[PDB]
């Protein structure tokens, strides 16, 4: 077997530029397909072109990061020192602009608008009033965390509603999610035939999450999920100042779930401190994972509103954890420990697809024996309700009734009018107790109701609210906070962390309250925002 | 933070009285709501006022009998100390006064009915003298438990069945859990569509239940089923002399499956002795789960004879663990440590009905697959014997046909008539053979059969029996005993108590024949009440 | 209890006469029944005598070999030494024959049939040639087990493709298991309702793998399997002489899924060589399961050429496994270690029927999430390459178009005319990258559409291929191997061998490669034996 052997000797002796040497050939076909295309004809091959520029640039920015840091940092380190020096004088300067344009961005804008955006902007200070108030430790406040995630927040919120290109966008955005959770289809008629419409939510709504599971993992496989998060947790890192493991966990929870997200930061969380941990809590709590977003799309919630609350919980979340529970100890874990995510075992990608799927076998049955049997419990709670009530003559008392008036001071904060603030509380009871699914349903069910068009009163009883109702509804609503999650969690986070039983448990309630709290101050700023029609 | 400090202080300084005054407080609004129901119209509040009276005397017992123990206790000894002392001579009165009344009742109630009721009663006394002949050890038996188990059967009985007050207590008890279970048709429609009746058992009958599973989960969080659990527990303990442990798992056994019901004595299973290890596998195969109670009422069973079943059933279930296998050993566990029953980790209600939903997903696949498993083996081998069959020409030869020959002498003794007991004998057969679900189906088919009225004989084949044989069948039918479910029972046995794994195994083919006598005893009981209409 | 005593030393003192007398008595039976159903009509009771004749037969005839084995082996003896002694010049006697029988037949065979079956015996000795040069040790290559693997092939494609006896010996074998799927209809119907066929996939055919799962686990408790596994080993074992590790769990994975068939050998994976590991590995790869058969089956996909597929693979899986890696260690385990078969812990018949039918919960939704997101994926892929192919002019890019050029070759070297090659290069491409189920669903498509009878070609697109064609296609597509099943496989292989971690990896891939090759040499085989109608 000599030609074997030589063979073999000439692989190992320049493997290195083998591989490159095929990488580049197979880079120089994309290519000169790319520029085929643009040739032919350049109006339909746009998209493409704008893909490859964009991906082009960010591969050179990243090498160039990479490879120039320490030089970039050293040019950039006078200014730094020139900015310290006169920082104490500067300070009050920026922050009195600051003011200033807030108060006049106020006067010019919200007072134009109407007074429910006034109203908005007075429920965000009485929730972040209210949050200082009831804080763990309200003398060891590091308040530069939370006027920066508010100033994002209200960034964000500028740049996605009140512009063409974000509005733009994000309506794009949207509607490509659209497209994507149509696919489905395919396997749902297969696996369940053509009649698989006869049972809508089970035949076609949970094969969208499989799918969506599927897809997940298979960018988690290909690394670009721990990119963004890297981007997104990189800067709230450096604006917000806060701990790079929180960050990252923040970051990731825009799109992975609560119970799989502190799987990002696994190896040091026994090294986490107490106020990093109710963080990571809080902001679990305060998102929506990437698999169960179809599912609501197809409801009848707008996907771009769904995006920007998912995308704006991240920093609110991480601003109330720490106004809520600031810090206290010292971190120990560093920015670059934080940013290595270990990826999973997965040796191609036709294996992360196939894990993908399997994993969601246990999310796809939970999903509906929990519905059924909360669906269940409402029936007869509502019974048991009606039978009560009828012994005073009302015999329209039930858990719907209820809410509308225990929930209602937290709706009219969040600037709902008067009239459609008794109807957000009946969806903020549903989430609140048993589930964001029953409350979306409702929702879905309020926004058909609108669009249909037919009376808003009958006998008496509204029907349907304003779209900014719905709006700020749909903000509310985008979260995993629910009563009965707190144990799932507590197991999860213990089963990570065995030796933090005991941390993991205090803390949880506060970080459910918090996740609450951040879900109505993205409301309030939403609701702000938005103009009524 | 002064003003927190100071309301921290306050809040230690007198935790035991804000908390009680609230409560006080909240007891006051209910007992206000009460109060004005019953002020506003009393016929239409009476359930509520009942249901106040009910709970007020049973706390004030409770707290009594904690509270004075030790006085009533001293109150009582002296005619103890009397009774002990004239026993020598009253045993033998009493006893002949039993014997009396017994002689009495049969010969004025009994030879009334007729003869079937007699002949239930000699296969009552035929069933107690089997399991004596073949008992583990026939000189070391203990009589008390056996005659008092028998008793108090008896007296159920008579309470429920021949008296119009129980009759309608367990009537109403039945038609309550009728309207219970239509509760999760609001559940199956949203997650199943409005079509879900298309496919009637898996989209409607495991909803009950995931339901039911749920609200037993809900109730064990509440600790209502641990007072009712040890209220039966100690009148079995006291009249019957059985041992703490064994008396709690059977009054258990009544409203929890089999591989459940152990877990109320997990800490101590390996310290118990064999008799009391046989027991808790006798009562675990002598009764059903409150889960599937749901499901069999579906189907068309009887709701009130499936529940004096369950009721009748522990008792039976006792007395035939200590007549087949005896106490040779001192038992080591004593009355408070049996009795304490370690809730579940659940933080709320809410947390305590998901984990309740949770646990059903398997039991509902494992009940599909099985009996999906079961049909095909009985349709096969129903076609074997038919292939076999025509070889003399007979190919009428079936499992059915079979059956209604080899357990025919068991469902006569129970006093089913001649004609009924070879039907009879087709559903002992199914609940042996497969499960006690088909048995039930088909019971429901005949029950069907019986209430639309067509003919009973359509080419001399027999196509419905008798309302008493129907209530026979159904009290002979409740229990989980089968050759299937011996391997889970050891499995989960050997799981919670790993050092025990030789014992457990050495009784579990008695225990399940024990449970089998003990149905066989509560449908003898039961038929020697009812009356041929 | 004196005579309890007695009755108990009556049966420790005789208790082997007892049993056996017991079962004496029920063979004399058995046997009475058969001659009575003989006298009263022979030609009606003619297959349960032929089933008596045999299964006498064979326990004789292992009764005789378990006794009389030194015996035999001492006459064997001499026979053997003068053959050995005459070996150096008979060998060359023996392998002329062989070689002119090969020539002479395909002179006299191949040429008559047509130019496509010499393509089919070119295409084996290419597939064999690069098995040979890609060989992890091309030096240390044994030459007995590929030629003996390959003479066993094509002995069994002559036996049963060209041979009326075998040809209806399995026409028969696989009409019967038609006939054994349809009793899962009878659990089907019953839990999912007589609706149950309006989602024919979901509520038809897995009800047909559980049902067939339960079957293959009872028939492991009686004992059948293993008789089976050992003879077919037995024979492979002394006429290709490899180990009798491999060879056991070669002739398990014929009726044993990949994932289940090492569990044989479970307690000497350990101590296995690398190249048993690797022959382990490819058999999983080259074969399916019994449990998946009737889904097959369903499809439309013929049973007899499946059997017939399953059979030859196991030959096959051994030689390429030899050729690819070859043996440099010394195997440590014997025959009568790999023989015996550890039971599972089954107290009787029904708790295997159970334990099989619960399995199979996981192995049914596992294939259903896996269908819906392959299908997905493979729609969102064509839509995708839709999408980029028109800006080329070409819209009509896609998934199979790709397959359809990339596989040809393959297909091509197995026999397939050129018009078929490229529609089986499709269902190739759908195999190696999704699974077997849409292959073999889509090859039930083409079935379907060529039984219908409608034109050929459509719009110049070609509907249906040949009926050989077809028959390529099933040998080639019976198989697990594919790029998703890699980790699976190494989980569960490094489970049962946690030591083995390193070895495992290191050989997977080329044992998927190598299970592939001989699914192809199997189809090549049957390609070459079958004529052009
Ligand atoms: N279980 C579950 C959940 C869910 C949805 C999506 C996920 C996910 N990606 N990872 C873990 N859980 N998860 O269903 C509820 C309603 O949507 C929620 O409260 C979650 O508890």
């Amino acid at each position: 077997e000599r030609m074997c052997g030589r063979m073999s000797d000439f692989c190992r002796e320049h493997k290195t530029t083998l591989r490159y040497i095929i990488w580049g050939i197979l880079i120089a076909g994309y290519l000169a397909l790319v520029i085929a295309a643009c040739v032919m004809n350049f109006h339909r091959a746009l998209p493409l072109f704008v893909i490859t520029v964009v991906a082009i640039f960010f591969v050179v920015w990243d090498h160039l990061m990479a490879k120039y840091e320490s030089q970039i940092a050293r040019f950039l380190s006078p200014g730094q020192r020139l900015l310290d020096s006169h920082w104490f004088w500067l300070k009050w300067v920026i922050w009195g602009c600051l003011i200033l344009g807030v108060i006049l961005w106020l006067v010019f804008d919200t007072a134009k608008l109407g007074q429910q955006q006034l109203v908005s902007f007075g429920g965000l200070i009485i929730y972040t009033s209210l949050t200082f108030l009831f804080s763990k430790h309200p003398t060891k406040v590091y308040w530069r965390p939370v006027f920066w995630g508010i100033g994002l927040q209200f960034l964000l919120g500028l740049l996605i509603l009140r512009t063409e290109p974000g509005f733009m966008a994000f309506d794009w955005l949207g509607k490509q999610v659209q497209t994507f959770l149509g696919y489905s289809d395919a396997g749902a008629s297969f696996v369940f035939g053509e009649k698989y419409t006869d049972h809508f939510f089970a035949f076609k709504v949970l094969p969208i999450v499989i799918f969506f599971s599927t897809v997940m993992s298979m960018l988690y496989y290909l690394g670009l999920m721990q990119w963004i998060i890297r981007k997104v947790g990189w800067v709230m890192l450096v604006t917000m100042g806060t701990s790079p493991v929180e960050s990252v966990v923040a970051s990731g929870n825009i799109f992975i779930g609560q119970t799989e997200s502190p799987l990002l930061v696994r190896p040091y969380l026994p090294y986490v401190t107490k106020s990093e941990l109710h963080a990571i809590m809080t902001a679990g709590f305060s998102t929506i994972a990437g698999s169960v977003l179809g599912a609501y799309i197809s409801f009848g919630v707008s996907s771009s509103h769904l995006l920007t609350a998912s995308v704006m919980s991240a920093p609110a979340a991480l601003a109330i954890s720490k106004l809520f529970w600031p810090e206290t100890e010292t971190p120990k874990i560093n920015l670059k420990n934080a940013m290595k995510m270990e990826s999973g075992d997965s040796r191609n990608l036709l294996e992360a697809a196939t894990q993908g799927a399997s994993s969601s076998i246990s999310l796809v049955a939970n999903i509906a024996v929990n519905l059924i049997a909360f669906l269940a419990l409402l029936s007869f709670m509502n019974s048991a309700l009606s039978w009560l009530g009828n012994m005073f003559d009302y015999p329209q008392l039930s858990f719907e009734v209820i809410c509308s008036y225990v929930f209602m001071p937290f709706a009219f904060m969040m600037g709902v009018d008067w009239q459609d603030s008794f109807m957000v509380a009946k969806l903020i009871g549903y989430k609140t107790f048993f589930n964001e699914f029953v409350a979306y349903q409702q929702l879905s069910k309020l926004i058909s109701l609108r669009q249909v068009g037919g009376p808003k009163f009958v006998d008496g009883v509204q029907q349907y609210m304003s779209m900014r109702s719905e709006a700020i509804s749909t903000y509310a609503l985008c979260g995993f906070a629910n009563f009965g999650s707190l144990g799932i969690v507590i197991g999860g986070l213990t089963s990570m962390a065995p030796s933090r039983k005991r941390d993991i448990t205090a803390g949880a309630m506060r970080a459910l309250i918090a996740g609450t709290i951040a879900c109505f101050l993205t409301a309030c700023i939403a609701g702000m925002l938005t103009n009524t029609p």
